[PDB]
């Protein structure tokens, strides 16, 4: 049949739409996502009254809310998952599952009793929480986007994610659940029914997601040097644990898919160098477009069905739902302040702040009432929810978005540290002697004396970004330029083929965590890095209980040995972290005296990095004489790291010199990239010989 | 409604089957596609007997083929063309297009003659060249990957890629054009009809694709650290080409997509490089699953309902079919290689063998025999086609890629030169001395003492993978050893940010070129970098005629009369003449609305509104023309040139003054207007061709770019022969070892330098505008390139964190793509200065 893919020229159309918004809106504060909403607002009313809507365009218009659902949720979700840091997220996450879980309930309860008891057109327990629920989903990416470069405290910069995606994660379930008790009766069930369904949506998922996830990165370990065969791998798993997890078996897809996301993006070890950079960029493509996508649908759709069935008391009603949002935000966060400042990090009140104003809805409250409205034929249900949830995304993304670098401003953090002006300016100042003396080199040259140098003062150079008690004062600086003068080492050593990976982040959080912190040597050994050596958790203790406990009874001895191999994990990274602590704190010892100028803080400095030096010495031989295995295990696999790196840059010495060839120095680097992966993945220890 | 989209799962499925077999079978020689086939063929029956397995595999069992054809087709011909060596392929592109044509018409013209009579087929001639033209496509990338592995001539892998590629593009319309009549009857309606649809579907298309591939570039070229956006741009630019290509306006299709293609590989330089490895790695990431899932189907359908009804001796015609098409082929390339031999590179009778025997047929084929199978309705048509189709596909991937590895060996290219032998035996062996270097270095460490030394053995070293009258033998080796001393000269040029990237392909395949020739060094320039130098096209001789054309009075004569100077000041400003141009421009669309009105209460208006226009246009043009002439008097009518817009306004006045009544006088009742009045409309569309004054400046500086450009190649190719001279002079001075090779090898080297630095200084004197700017953005680019690496050197020590050498980085990399859309000429300067 001469039958056409008519959802070919919109989705696609839609896409140019966003691709003039993004670069010719970026230099104003004002996001592109309320010029795509005008758009697709005025596109509606033009396809109203024109013949305009043929099969194409109007689909849309009535677009099935199954497949949206099914579709755009699971990628918009799994795409945030992937871009999370997870190392840092564990150390916070103990934090982050109280701030989310109990936030998320308490803010739909509160949002939804409101609406029960404030709006005229009476609603039941349920729709209510559907509103609630629907009215709970933050989108916080341009405020992490610009707090970042910022400087500020990469903490905050994680906590937020940490909790906008699990309130997005339980906001899609609580939804789910409040959804088929009004719009899909199925008549009454016992309270061994609802146990069982809890059971099914709370704890099955995230197991089916680590199974999954398990299971695909035991076997993308094995596969070498074949891009292809990881991305189709990815791209399958994916998919098919969010449809075997929501359709075949009833259990929560999404939250399947957060940890299937989670535990991925910690083992990207495992991942090819290069294919997790593809990897990334095509999921923010994804991402990208069904945000572009979501937003001209509710554009098109807002302006002809939800707008004929409203009045100016509706429109009161919005500024008092906006008002009562951002209260309950505030008030939540403020509840919580002092158990969060009780348990570990927790926060100031600047921050509070920050966190209240920096919650901007997004595409999944937009999605979830066009949903609602699909479902629903009447104007109670449909037309209020469409309208209220525009107006509210529509009133946050103007104010909101545009007002947080004045907040920003005025809070004091926005300031630029001092030192960081002063390194811009030497820097600056630096390569402006390196581009003076390439251009003297370049001066005295046969051919090259006859070009304008006019062209050089246009070259000229990034200028600065910037532009613009006798006691307390030189420990200070003394403090700042230790922390540093140590944090280099870490990376002098990796560099040259050291401390495996995990150390390094391990010991330059540790750093960097008492440099903010004012009066306290940084690198206490204070359970710092004595935690990883002791290794005391009661793994051990599952260990002997699987012991006492016992083909049957042979699977006893497979628990034993996942067991032991998980110990010399920890194990191995502790003998890491203590070698990498010792050899940077050797050469920062005989580093510092030339900077300081002050004998008597001197010597104390000394004294301190003495006392931090034989504890730990002691303490790795202590570890070493217990299990001879893992020391000569882990110098054994450094020494091939270090080798292999050696033979990398006498290959790439080579091709630069120009001796060789491009292909035979790419078939020698494929070669030693093989190795070093499958040096990646050995043994957890070696017995000694 | 989605209560199950089951057609996500199989397609997943497919893809890890697939994996499995590139996982799994990667030491067999068979490519996986037959190991994919006989997945499917496995499967088909299972799925049958099951109901469930049937109701997951009915969508494939009925895949509807108008969209199968016009979704993996386009991207799998998108990612043929975009994976191409454009400049290569330029090199050779009339023998490809000869080739490929003249090959095509010929195999499917005696295909179909074969199955006219031989087969004993009911078939008629427009199916018997439909069954010709679905057999005769080809992707050949298994035997290009083998060639490349053991490092045949890049040449020939061009020419085995541009070949397939266009008998791909040629072959797809020729289908369409002999499907369309045959399953879907028209009827005839005129010759001329026949003609029109010959040139909409042979030179329509390609314009269409070049057109929005030029747009799509312009486009591109300005916007500025922005990824996403301009991925997106260029998937939607493709898919919009197609989309309007094929249906809507109807056009070739997919030949403006590999237009589209051919396009935007040769302009990669406007993007960014992070960008064009993403899109590689995406466009071939959708060819793999596209092949996947093809051959899935493919599979399926031969189980299922294909093969259930076919006789003994129907694999026999296979056989014989099988022959024919590895015999005519073949006799092509010999009936045209004396022919070819003259044109371009040429060939040998060796390559010819390659490339008889190189003929793979893959995912189009069957594309377009399941196409077939499923428009069909019958036994003679589709599940014919699809055993036979079948048939050959694995026939020719069992046989064809199994036996080529024993021809390369058996006719000698697979050999390896012992100079690279022995290069890379001295290369693996200081590899190896470096390796014990820092075992010795390690062994005596502080703290990794007690490491088990036998993981050295681990980690050891390849051993070298290849494993296994006086004279002229001195003459070779030197001319190789200089060969080698010129190319890794060059690319220490490149690499040290001194020759840009075109100088030294073409000057290194120059070099190669010369290497594979008997005794022939680079040679003096005669035209090899000389015609680099000689813009001898005719671009320069249409410039000069642009300029005749342009050729005017510099300064009419001053009026005095009255205001007199600044009359003709109103008369010459730059603003008159806009406003000329934008009346113009906006009166133009009256005369597209009197053309639409002319050719069909609605009516009523455009009875009036028409002439209104028509007649505020005729004032304005009066207006603006009694502004000028004033004054000049004959100078008005010297100019020829601006005299002719007066013809236009001529004639609207001898239009409105015999509309003007019409039966009171004049034309009256006679044969004129009266009778038809779009002899009246006709003429107003000629005031639209007084525009070229302004347009003909931006081709003649289009042609200006073009030459200073080809300046400016062949200004770098100079610099880089001398520059690679010296180093050579001075490098081999002591390495050679005969006194009377030496003085050869120099006095070669002596003729060519002193012969290639008169010809640039004389270059530079007769147009030192080029050869300035070319030193300028030298010297720039390589300050950039030395300020990144001291940036880099920077974040090595650490005295900035990765954050702010990030940020300067981008900033670097914004200024050298400033750098890079640079204009490529630049004034000379004042002597004073
Ligand atoms: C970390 C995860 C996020 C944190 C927690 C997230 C969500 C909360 C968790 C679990 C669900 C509890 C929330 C609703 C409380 C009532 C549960 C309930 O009652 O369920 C039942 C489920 O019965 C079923 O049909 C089970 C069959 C449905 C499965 C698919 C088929 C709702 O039907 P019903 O019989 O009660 O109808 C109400 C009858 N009247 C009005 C007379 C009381
Ligand atoms: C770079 C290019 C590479 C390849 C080079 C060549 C490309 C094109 C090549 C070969 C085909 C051209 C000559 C084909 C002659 C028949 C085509 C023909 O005549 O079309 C006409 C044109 O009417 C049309 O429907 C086109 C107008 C309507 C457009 C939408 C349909 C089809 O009417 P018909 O008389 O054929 O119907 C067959 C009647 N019987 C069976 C009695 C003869």
């Amino acid at each position: 049949h001469a039958h056409a893919p008519k959802v070919i020229v919109f989705i696609s159309g839609s896409c140019l739409f966003g691709a003039i918004s993004r670069s010719l809106f970026k230099k104003l504060p004002i996001p592109y996502t309320v010029v795509l909403l005008i758009l697709g607002a005025i596109l509606g009313v033009v396809a109203s009254n024109v013949p305009l809507v043929e099969e194409h365009t109007r689909d849309v218009a009535h677009m099935d809310p199954h497949v949206l659902l099914q579709i755009f949720l699971p990628v918009l979700i799994f795409e945030s998952a992937f871009a999370m840091d997870v190392h840092t997220f564990m150390r916070s996450f103990s934090q982050v599952c109280i701030l989310a879980l109990f936030g998320l309930v308490v803010a739909s309860v509160l949002t939804a009793v409101l609406a029960m008891n404030l709006f005229n057109y009476n609603w039941n327990f349920s729709e209510a929480m559907m509103f609630g629920a629907i009215m709970s989903a933050t989108d916080p990416v341009a405020v992490v986007a610009l707090l970042k470069d910022l400087g500020a405290s990469k903490q905050l910069g994680t906590i937020i994610e940490g909790e906008s995606l699990l309130n997005d994660g339980c906001a899609i379930v609580i939804f789910n659940v409040f959804m088929k008790m009004v719009f899909f009766p199925q008549l009454t069930s016992t309270v061994g029914q609802n146990v069982l369904y809890f059971l099914q949506v709370a704890v099955a998922g995230p197991l089916w997601g680590y199974a999954v996830a398990k299971v695909t990165v035991f076997f993308l370990s094995h596969i070498f040097n074949d891009a292809l065969v990881e991305i189709t791998i990815t791209l399958a798993a994916t998919y098919l644990t969010y449809y075997i997890g929501d359709i075949w078996l009833e259990v929560s897809g999404v939250l399947a898919v957060v940890v299937l996301g989670l535990i991925v993006n910690a083992e990207k070890t495992s991942i090819s160098p290069e294919v997790e950079v593809f990897l990334h960029r095509f999921w923010e493509m994804l991402a990208y477009l069904a945000n572009t996508l979501i937003f001209m649908m509710v554009g098109v759709v807002v302006t002809q069905k939800a707008l004929v069935a409203v009045d100016k008391m509706d429109w009161f009603y919005l500024i008092i739902l906006y008002l009562a949002i951002t209260i309950i935000r505030g008030m939540v966060i403020s509840l919580f302040s002092p158990i969060l400042s009780r348990i570990g990090y927790g926060l100031t009140w600047r921050n509070a702040v920050i966190m209240t104003w920096g919650g901007l809805r997004g595409a999944v409250g937009l999605a979830l009432a066009l949903v609602v409205e699909n479902l629903a034929g009447n104007d109670v249900i449909g037309s209020k929810f469409l309208f209220h949830t525009a107006g509210i995304v529509v009133l946050t993304l103007v104010i909101n978005a545009t007002t947080i670098q004045t907040l920003l401003r005025i809070l004091g953090m926005s300031d630029i540290s001092i030192p960081k002006r002063l390194a811009m300016a030497g820097a600056v100042r630096r390569i402006h002697e390196g581009q003076n003396r390439t251009l003297n080199m370049l001066k005295s040259d046969r051919f090259l004396a006859d070009a304008d140098w006019d062209i050089a003062t246009a070259a000229c150079e990034i200028s600065d970004p910037y532009s613009a008690r006798e006691f307390a004062d030189m420990m200070e600086e003394a403090r700042l330029r230790m922390l540093k003068a140590e944090k280099i080492s870490y990376w002098k050593q990796f560099e040259h083929g050291m401390l495996a990976r995990e150390a390094l982040r391990l010991l330059v959080q540790h750093a960097e965590v008492a440099a903010d912190e004012k009066d306290q040597f940084i690198l206490v050994d204070d359970l710092k890095k004595s935690w990883q050596i002791k290794g005391i958790y009661p793994w051990l203790k599952r260990k002997l209980e699987d012991l006492i406990s016992e083909l049957t009874k042979a699977l006893i001895p497979k628990l034993i040995l996942v067991v032991n191999g998980k110990i010399n994990n920890q194990l191995s990274l502790g003998y890491d972290v203590g070698k990498g602590y010792i050899i940077g704190e050797e050469e920062v010892g005989k580093i510092i005296d030339r900077m300081v100028d002050n004998k008597k803080i001197l010597r104390e400095l000394k004294h301190i990095s003495e006392t931090g030096r034989l504890q730990v010495v002691k303490e790795l031989g202590l570890l070493q004489r217990e299990h001879p295995g893992i020391a000569v295990s882990v110098k054994t696999r450094q020494a091939i790291r270090t080798i292999l790196n050696h033979s990398r840059e006498t290959i790439h010495e080579l091709q630069g010199a120009g001796l060789l060839d491009e292909m035979e120095a790419h078939k020698l680097e494929l070669t030693v990239e093989i190795k070093m992966k499958r040096l990646m993945n050995a043994p957890s220890s070696i017995p000694p010989p």
